[PDB]
DNA sequence: TGGGGTCCT
DNA sequence: AGGACCC
DNA sequence: TGGGGTCCT
DNA sequence: AGGACCC
């Protein structure tokens, strides 16, 4: 029960693709999916022209004046598109986990080891890989683990053509031992293609990264701490003290994040399934009057009661947030938890009172529904 | 799946019964148990001289002079207990929830309706009540409720006569719809005995409270606020206005309190199982210089993990807390979380370390692993 | 600088 | 409740 | 005024 | 993390 084989897929410019499957006609312009101000995502004829990602619109069109954009601030349909890939991973191997809605890890170990007891003792000389290989190294077909992870990169290649097959998307996959590399090697080569990290190269890989906060899992916060001490690069996160890290970061924080300077990392692949919660949000910068604006809280209700029922589990919690304007807060929304009425569970009328009235203890506005069960 | 049988079993002075079990020669002597400077519970034999629960042993002891006392600041055995109460009582029904180390619900109305349907047209005219009626009300062996309640009320006989024939102890049980009735009414009849409640006398039970402090659920807390506004009694809870109840503790805390200064209380009986945390805690007010005082951290250590071992199940999680001295804080502990390294999880001397760091991040001391699986 | 979402303390 | 992290 | 323990926000 | 509630 130790060395794995575990995927990363991540999709490309998924709103946008999703927006090019419905309005064909925008196939081969460049496109922009707009929510609010900010164009969060565009396809890769847009990212040509300059157009990056969550750039604010008017960036985005004096870089490119050509650009169309649609909006994209209803989930609805990419939530959906969201859950069938992960489901039709799930049929490859149950255990899939997903992070945002468009990557799905799935930890290929077991299924890799099935199909290598089925390969005679012969074929397995003709073991290939399918996709790039990073850092262009070479195969040992004796090595056991690069037999494992060019396996592995097989997985890989069927679940991207089902992908494309069966749900009309293609994206990009990386296989390497733990989550971390997967991840990080899943982007070597963008567009719409697969990348497999041999152990050899795993120090090439993480040492090609400009900067600690490209290691998924450190974030804008620990990013500014650890410049605070002089660590920039992921050579001096490496070689940095662990006390004087540990002690600062705490032992958790620190003992994990220099694992991962290093590229190694022990998470397992965690089962995803069904949500864990259901919110929706809308955005009004400077319209929220604070009583005219309550109508907000039955409009985000209507949909979520459509969603939370379906799905089945009923909630049993509600929660409402805010955030208020002036200075840039960097970080500032507020919240009231309260319990879901028993018979409430068993329909909008109430609702709104009980939001309501967690709106009194109390730029933008949003409802959660949690604890489902 | 509406009305309920539930039983509410509650021990006789259980430290001091387990303590007169473990000495015999306690017997029929006034007994005390001692943690510190509390007399934290006493036998019958002394509550007749005057200690009451939770007295100070000078309180204790100028009450009664010739009080015997033992120390019960080591758990271990009043826990071993505890576990072998609960899982006799499983035993009739797998569903027993637990409150403190010394009582349990179970809900009873599964196993009432099967012996229901065994009794022929003929012999339940026949069903008698084991124990007390509350308030002596009369039986009407028409009236299926009644009918129920009599029935848990010998399912509870018979728990009450295993815990005695199998464990050697006592205690009190009561037998009521709901589990804020059952806990209200096993305490009617003190010391070895058994109480069931009617429907009909559902309010005479709730209004022989003297304070809203008696219903369980209002804590010190909620007391006083309750207070702050005129509610005294618990008809003044039951007649105090919603929306000014609402608005003042929260839709949550209100419209819970007020059901149950009702009677009225649908929180069903949740399985118990395994603990969610095992913790240690040692006090030595004013002793902690503040780092002299960590070998009392590794002591706590020392027995933590010969316990949590046991169960089988490794903690995820480790927690450090504290408290401080001077005026009367009310209320003041703190404490730093943090996750055991996944190689210490499969021994001592790491977690000093972690806990020792923990320590500086950072009157008495304590222990805690919690998130076991 | 959107609209979601997860787990920890 | 709020913080931190991710897409 | 002990030594535990549970769930919520 | 801390709060509130229970034994
Ligand atoms: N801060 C963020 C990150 C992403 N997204 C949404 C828009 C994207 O379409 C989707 C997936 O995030 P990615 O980083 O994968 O972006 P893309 O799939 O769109 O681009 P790429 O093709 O570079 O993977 O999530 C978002 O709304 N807000
Ligand atoms: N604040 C409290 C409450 C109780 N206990 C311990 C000592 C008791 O023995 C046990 C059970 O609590 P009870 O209120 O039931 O007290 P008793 O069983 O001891 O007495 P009774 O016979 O009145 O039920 O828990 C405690 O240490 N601290
Ligand atoms: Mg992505
Ligand atoms: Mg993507
Ligand atoms: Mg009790
Ligand atoms: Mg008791």
């Amino acid at each position: 029960a130790s060395s794995r084989v575990i995927v990363h897929v991540d999709l490309d410019c998924f709103y946008a693709q999703v927006e090019m499957i419905s309005n064909p006609e925008l196939k081969d312009k460049p496109l922009g999916v707009q929510q609010k101000y900010l164009v969060v995502t565009c396809n890769y004829e847009a990212r040509k022209l300059g157009v990056k990602k969550l750039m604010n619109v008017r960036d985005a069109k004096e870089k490119c004046p050509q650009l169309v954009l649609v909006n994209g601030e209803d989930l609805t349909r990419y939530r959906e598109m969201s859950y069938k890939v992960t489901e039709l991973l799930e049929e490859f191997s149950p255990v899939v986990e997903r992070l945002g809605f468009d990557e799905n890890f799935v930890d290929l170990t077991e299924m890799v080891e099935k199909r290598l007891q089925q390969l005679q003792s012969d074929e397995l000389s003709a073991v290939t890989v399918s996709g790039h290989v990073y850092n262009n190294q070479s195969i040992n077909l004796l090595d056991v683990l690069h037999i494992r992870l060019l396996v592995g990169s097989q997985i890989a290649a069927e679940m991207r053509e089902a992908m494309y097959n069966q749900l009309g998307l293609t994206g990009c996959a990386g296989v390497a031992s733990n989550k971390l590399l997967a991840k990080l090697v899943s982007g070597v080569f963008k567009p719409n293609q697969q990348t497999v990290l041999l152990p050899e190269s795993c120090q090439h890989l993480i040492h090609s990264l400009n900067h600690i906060k490209e290691i998924p899992g450190i974030g804008y916060k620990t990013a500014k701490c650890l410049e605070a001490l002089g660590i920039n690069s992921v050579r001096d996160l490496q070689t940095f003290s662990p006390k004087i890290l540990e002690k600062e970061l705490g032992i958790s924080v620190a003992q994990r994040i220099q694992k991962l300077s290093f590229g190694e990392d022990n998470s397992p692949v965690i089962l995803s399934g069904p949500p864990q919660s259901f919110s929706e949000e809308d955005s009004f910068k400077k319209c929220s009057s604070e009583v005219e604006a309550k109508n907000k809280i039955e409009e985000l209700l209507a949909s979520l009661l459509n969603r939370v029922c379906q799905d089945g589990r009923k909630p049993h919690t509600v929660r409402l947030i805010i955030r208020r304007y002036s200075s840039e807060k960097h970080y500032g929304r507020e919240s009231r938890q309260c319990p879901i009425p028993s018979h409430v569970i068993q329909v909008m009328t109430p609702m709104v009172d009980i939001l309501m009235k967690l709106f009194r203890n109390m730029t933008l506005l949003s409802v959660c529904f949690c604890n489902l069960k």
